[PDB]
């Protein structure tokens, strides 16, 4: 597409956009235009409004679009053309990413007591109520665990909420601990978000015993 | 895929699908597995039931599953298996297609008289409500018009229903009357549904003047 | 979206759109703007072209795009914007939906003998290379045979090609004849495109012979 | 759906999937199911092969799955189910995701002069070739830029290759530098790949001079 304003908005917070260049209060020339999960192809948006979308997104006084409570639907392009008082046309244009932030990621099942030399199952971690999806990994002593390799392998599992659309992760930790290794090593699991520049959530940790 | 039972289920209405060679009460060996527009991938569903889910679709006494209000996102596929008192495992597989009827369509802006030889705005053709999508058609006399031909063109509009999700059609029709021509035609407009079997949707008719 | 002229475009053919409004030769002030499935939203295509979108459409000398070859993936909007030499701008909006037209239908693995009170496999209906799927259906003597009612039960089909993603649907028949009917009725399949306007095929028919 | 051993496949790179508990060399009970996107829902893979399927995928002597070349659309789930000698049968169940790597970054458009109190426009970056998207980020002085804080403006586009689908984004940076700040400060940009454990890919610096 065209160059935008990237904007992220947390599902059910309110998301107010501005119409760049719009007079301050009516009147106003001034037209949105979104294309949405909400939308076959353009819907046009104006502040006299009307409609279903009345229960949806509104022009405010000052021109900005207002939605009360974002939804996963919300994900898209808006764009804003206004004419001011002498005529210059100003174009805004953002591209809407929505997101939602799980609670603290568990770890459940979780040994005590591992042996060395065979495959055992560590633990598994849970995260439910993430948007997007996003992913989860293990640490060893705050170092990251890298499967497929060091004896450690890991199995996934992603299911969706069948009403609110969030996404639950399950990751399950196997290793095969070498022989000679410290008895008491410490695991995690952390949350990494799909979206940039959001922070990681991360587990209690927990410290079973390995017999050599 | 597999084949399946196509099975065809109206927005908003329960829906029971059978699970074919379960005992028919409790105690059951059976388990439904879902994949549509609520699930990523499988998801499975047991007599036990539990959790979200139970808010969408349980399994009865006599194992089918149901449904109390079909949505959009519940088009997919539905199987159960089944072992009976003997032993002999049963397969069900279902495919399920959802639809909406709209509201009869209608014809907004008629014209009341045509001049031949010129183009001329008939009217616009309105369909409200449907799911699949469907098409607008027209008809002069009884005949379906074909646009591109003979003088005829046609525009159409597709919108959603930013919450339901469902269709709304518009078709503007253009015609060149040629000279010589009936002076009262008759108009009309029909709503053929997306899915086979259902029955297409008549305008009244309009029999605008035609001026040599 | 918009008001456009809806435009169906066979798969593997080339397309020209007009733009309208445009000079008939160069110079000309004109810009196409498209969202297909080629595209992240909008793409701008010019008189001067450029790049990989050289490989998949230009613009001609008369201003109109041209693809040489359609695909699935140039489902979509197609929008033209030309000024002329006076300095009127005209709009051309087209909705390009793309098909391909299956094989003869054919029946395989009919039944020669049926006999009345008891489920019989009349037969496995088959249709290749379809885009959109398209419908299979049976008849009875000419007439549409209605599933579930009447002793019939129908099960069906569908796989993409891996490569071209063509659709192939088989559709497999079965009735419990009824004690009384005619011992030689004609069964035949039919294949319906889904989209407007077009023909069905259909099938050779059968006549299998039914036991008392 | 169910547990899987998450895969990352290059594009244009062959991949093999092995079929856990399958014996080494036929005779083999065993089966693939693939649900991609070249796929309706399952499609079962066989040793004996045959059909369009044999150009894409195909089960090797030792059982397991081989594609030579992976593309965009075999991201999904690839299941097998295999009998040993004694009769245990084993499932093995992959979710592959496949990806590709763009070229180096690069800025376009640097700013060699910037000026403080006003917005300048410091550079664009431009990152070709990626799968799935991935994101571009400043960086000053090594120290990730947050936009929309302390003079910082980000404007983001993302376009995609209309054969490939692969994707080029571009991210414009305007800084409003404060009265002052280090004359010489040093910008830079970064590529970070849309799946987990990939390394970021950095652009080389610019380094502007600000005038007071
Ligand atoms: C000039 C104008 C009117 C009007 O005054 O008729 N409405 C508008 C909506 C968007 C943009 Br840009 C310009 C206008
Ligand atoms: C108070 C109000 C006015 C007005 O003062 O005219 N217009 C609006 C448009 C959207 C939303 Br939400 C609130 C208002
Ligand atoms: C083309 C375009 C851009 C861009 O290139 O950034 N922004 C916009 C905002 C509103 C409307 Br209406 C059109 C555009
Ligand atoms: C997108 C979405 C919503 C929503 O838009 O609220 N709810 C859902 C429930 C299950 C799955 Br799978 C996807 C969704
Ligand atoms: C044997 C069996 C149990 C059980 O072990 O009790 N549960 C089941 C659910 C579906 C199908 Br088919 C078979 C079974
Ligand atoms: C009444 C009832 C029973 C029971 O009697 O055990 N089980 C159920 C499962 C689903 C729905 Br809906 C209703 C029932
Ligand atoms: C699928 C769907 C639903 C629903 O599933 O309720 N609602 C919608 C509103 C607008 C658009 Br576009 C699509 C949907
Ligand atoms: C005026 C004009 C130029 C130009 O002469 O600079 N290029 C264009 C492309 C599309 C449309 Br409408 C108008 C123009
Ligand atoms: C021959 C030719 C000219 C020209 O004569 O300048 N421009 C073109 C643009 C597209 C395609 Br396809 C063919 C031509
Ligand atoms: C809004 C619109 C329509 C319509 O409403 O029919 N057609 C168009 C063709 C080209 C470009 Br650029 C914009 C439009
Ligand atoms: C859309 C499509 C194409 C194409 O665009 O050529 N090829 C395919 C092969 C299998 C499946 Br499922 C879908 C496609
Ligand atoms: C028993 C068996 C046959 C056969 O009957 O030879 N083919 C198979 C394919 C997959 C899995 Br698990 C088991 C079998
Ligand atoms: C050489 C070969 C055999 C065989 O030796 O039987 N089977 C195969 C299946 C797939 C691919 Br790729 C190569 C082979
Ligand atoms: C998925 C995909 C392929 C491919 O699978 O090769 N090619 C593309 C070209 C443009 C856009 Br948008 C998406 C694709
Ligand atoms: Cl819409
Ligand atoms: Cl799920
Ligand atoms: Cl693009
Ligand atoms: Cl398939």
């Amino acid at each position: 597409g065209a160059m935008a304003q990237n904007i992220t908005a947390r599902i059910g917070e309110p998301l107010v956009l501005k119409c760049k260049g719009a007079p301050k209060k009516p009147p106003q020339r001034l037209e949105w235009k979104l294309n949405t999960g909400r939308t076959e192809a353009w819907k046009v948006l104006s502040p006299q409004g009307g409609g279903p979308w009345d229960s949806v997104a509104r022009v405010l006084p000052n021109g900005s679009l207002f939605l009360p409570a974002v939804g996963i639907q919300d994900e898209g392009i808006f764009r804003c053309q206004a004419m001011n008082r002498n005529g210059k046309e100003t174009k805004s244009n953002y591209r809407v990413r929505v997101y939602q932030i799980p609670g603290k990621p568990e770890i459940v099942d979780s040994a005590s007591e591992l042996t060395a030399g065979v495959p055992n199952k560590v633990g598994t971690c849970v995260s439910e109520g993430s948007y997007p999806a996003g992913t989860l990994s293990w640490h060893l002593d705050g170092k990251p665990l890298v499967p497929n390799e060091k004896g450690v392998s890991v199995k996934e599992q992603t299911r969706r909420h069948p009403e609110t659309g969030l996404f639950t992760l399950q990751s399950e930790l196997m290793v095969t601990p070498a022989r000679g290794g410290d008895p008491r090593p410490t695991f995690s699991c952390s949350f990494s978000p799909g979206l940039p520049r959001h922070r990681a959530l991360r587990t209690a940790p927990i410290q079973p015993r390995v017999w050599e």
